[PDB]
């Protein structure tokens, strides 16, 4: 029940939902290296979050670097680039790869806020860049989900 | 890690779920219809769970409303009908839909126990008809997850 | 919101990712069964888990018995057997099937800890044999999931 451990387990969790968005929703061959490198990541960030922080000069860390966040920074504006300005509030689902893809970025949101507590518990042991890390890929898989609806969103109404 | 953003994060969380339904199960134009208004609800609860109660007499306000519990209980009244009583406990399961109504089921009870955490925490600021709203829901997306089963669901065994 | 209920709450989130696991995944009838019994099983564990123990001898227990746990170490035992040795470290997906049986297991850990912290809230009046099976059944949801990847599984890759 550590904080740690809630973290961590949070983004296995969130690695599974990617996983289920793979096996499920036919992604072509880049969005598919695209994930496979997330689920890649979201391990590290799983065994940063339950490794504390110590001086240890003596074994390589598995930790989640400023380059992880800047490479899903620099593809979220490079699939936003090919898409059009939202006319509404976007629902989650569509076609089966965006709906497996909003489910995976709403359980990446969960993960973030367990990342998030493990920092407010361990200010000094716990890193902050998982939790940087998985703000990013929330919208990295935001962004994914309209680009796997050719045919527009499901969106909000109103009415 | 407020509890008013996790209230609202389950609520994302659970629409994700019913965006999966619609576009993995294959439901008819009916079910889909109540399914996309259930999708719409959702944002609206959420809206209205982050947003703090003022007594702000400018804006329109994003609030559910009796209305919207009216209606889950009349569609749970109708659908409920047209099915036989429940000769065992039911597991979830079945049909990809009513699988699917199932998982949807369980991460509304889990976004109705963060609705009601959000009172607790804010009893002046926070409505309590999400909560409300989401526990009607869990009903009906049980009812659903039946009407989709129409080969019988899965039981129970005392065995 | 109370800790018996969180862990009652997560039982059948788990229970209903394994049935989403057998309507989408389309395993086997040997499997099949395994997966019904689980079930079976998820639901005594919640109902465990709701029900205060009590110096009751008037009604007949529904609880998670010793055996339960017995028989999933069996089956872990009797599954992991017929694979091999693993190379790296396993990312969740694959197949359908596995990559569903991915999710159920982080549902079920997760559903884990709820029932640890449940026996934390109330030592004397909660049973500690419910977090015991899901901690079992997470180990043999990993092993049915390299099961089901007859081609190998996604391997994390230091990289």
């Amino acid at each position: 029940t550590d904080a740690r451990l809630v973290a961590y387990a949070d983004c296995d969790e969130a690695n599974a939902a990617i996983g289920a968005a793979l096996a499920l929703g036919h992604p072509d061959t880049q969005i598919t290296d695209v994930l496979r490198q997330i689920q890649n990541d979201l391990f590290d960030a799983g065994a940063d979050l339950s490794t504390p922080i110590v001086e240890n000069p003596k074994h390589p860390p598995l930790r989640i670097a400023q380059s992880y966040i800047d490479r899903l920074e620099g593809w979220c504006d490079a699939y936003n680039a090919g898409l059009p300005a939202l006319k509404s509030f976007v629902l989650p689902g569509g076609s089966p790869l965006s709906a497996l893809l909003h489910v995976a970025r709403t359980v990446v949101r969960r993960a973030e806020r367990s990342a998030w507590a493990a920092v407010d518990a361990h200010p000094e042991g716990v890193s902050v860049l998982p939790a940087k890390y998985l703000n990013r890929l929330s919208d990295l898989l935001f962004i994914l989900s309209r680009v796997a609806n050719p045919d527009g969103d499901v969106l909000w109404r109103p009415g």
